[PDB]
């Protein structure tokens, strides 16, 4: 019986108190989250510097257990240099009643495309930096999991704009897909390219290119773009009322991104026409996109890798109670190897 394993020191970060490893030093807090809290740290074995996320009370709820758990194993289980991975989990828990909190190793990302959002954006570095969410993308949905909710902030990157997809956690829907802002049809996984076509194009321009106060004027706004959909689209709406809608408004036409985005190069706007549409059966995929000639000077096939296996978390659906959630984290943590 312990405090804490041996080998774990105590140390505030940002005015908390963080239970690390001896490996791990100079503890330097980065943020506060909803489910966490996020510091850096060099791992002395090897000189690297990583960062860390602190779970919070990840056992005051089933429904925080489940969804702890859920990120530790999506962490693990995916292996793709433009997604974010698991280096190390650790608990300084001795035992189950010790158990009240795990921590996250994972590489050190030193900001994300929210903060630099800005800088204009040559189009060599929308290119470089799309391409990667592309194959980021890709290896994900090849593994069965989709994002539903990329946005700037989701997107981490270095000094070299080497780029890395996150999920921070779980109001504005910028860069979500029609479809799930008014649920007028089933989505597929090109729900997050439309999310990709919102980015590219705000990085383009500069500014964002979808708000609105509710979902209606958000329609609104992206109906000035995507023109409105004819009778093709139209007829696979599950929405009456918004197939009603659609047919009653003044049927504006659609496109010349040539027009829409004045400075973009032809193969540019060619892809934001190809990502940015409504038809959710037409709108490229991420592995069609990565063939688009706008990454002519990047494309790299052997890069565009897919998962091995699924993503199979056979207890999605289960109903267990905290402590049996707590058994089941605390075996994961236990049985994890670098
Ligand atoms: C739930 N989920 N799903 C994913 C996929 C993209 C693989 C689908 C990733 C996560 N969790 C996550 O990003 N966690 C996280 C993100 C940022 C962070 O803080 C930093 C990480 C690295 N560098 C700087 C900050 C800590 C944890």
């Amino acid at each position: 019986s312990l405090i804490r394993k041996k080998g774990f020191y105590k140390q505030d970060v940002n005015k908390t108190a963080w239970e690390l490893p001896k490996t791990y030093v100079s503890p330097t807090h980065v943020g506060s989250g909803a489910y966490g809290s996020v510091c850096s740290a060099i791992d002395k074995r090897s000189g690297e510097k990583v960062a860390i996320k602190k779970l919070s009370r990840p056992f005051q709820s089933e429904i925080f257990a489940k969804r702890a758990y859920r990120e530790l194993l999506l962490l693990k289980h995916m292996q793709h240099e433009n997604v974010i991975g698991l280096l190390d989990v650790f608990t300084p828990a001795s035992s189950l009643r010790n158990f009240y909190d795990f921590y996250l190793v994972m590489p050190f990302m030193q900001t994300d495309l929210q903060k630099i959002m800005g800088m204009e954006f040559s189009e060599e570095k929308i290119q470089y930096l799309v391409y990667q969410m592309l194959k980021g993308l890709k290896y994900i949905h090849s593994a069965g999991v989709v994002h539903r909710d990329l946005k700037p902030g989701n997107l981490a990157v270095n000094e070299d704009c080497e780029l890395k997809i996150l999920d921070f956690g779980l109001v504005t829907r910028w860069y979500r897909a029609p479809e799930v802002i008014l649920s007028w049809m089933h989505y597929n996984q090109t729900v997050d390219i439309w999310s990709v076509g919102c980015i590219m194009a705000e990085m383009l321009t500069g500014k964002t290119l979808f708000k609105g106060k509710d979902y209606l004027d958000q329609l609104t706004q992206i109906l000035k773009v995507t023109g409105v959909p004819g009778t093709e689209f139209v007829q696979k709406l599950n929405d009456k009322a918004a197939k009603s809608y659609i047919q009653s408004l003044p049927q504006t036409p659609r496109k010349d991104f040539t027009q829409l985005f004045p400075r973009a190069s032809p193969q540019a706007a060619d892809l934001l026409e190809k990502m940015l549409e409504l038809d959710v059966d037409k709108r490229l995929t991420a592995a069609q996109a990565l063939t688009h000639p706008f990454f002519e000077p990047f494309r790299d096939p052997e890069e565009e890798t897919e998962a091995q296996q699924p993503f199979d978390d056979s207890l999605e659906h289960e109903k267990l109670t905290v402590d049996e959630w707590k058994q089941h984290i605390y075996k994961e943590i236990v049985n994890f190897s670098p």
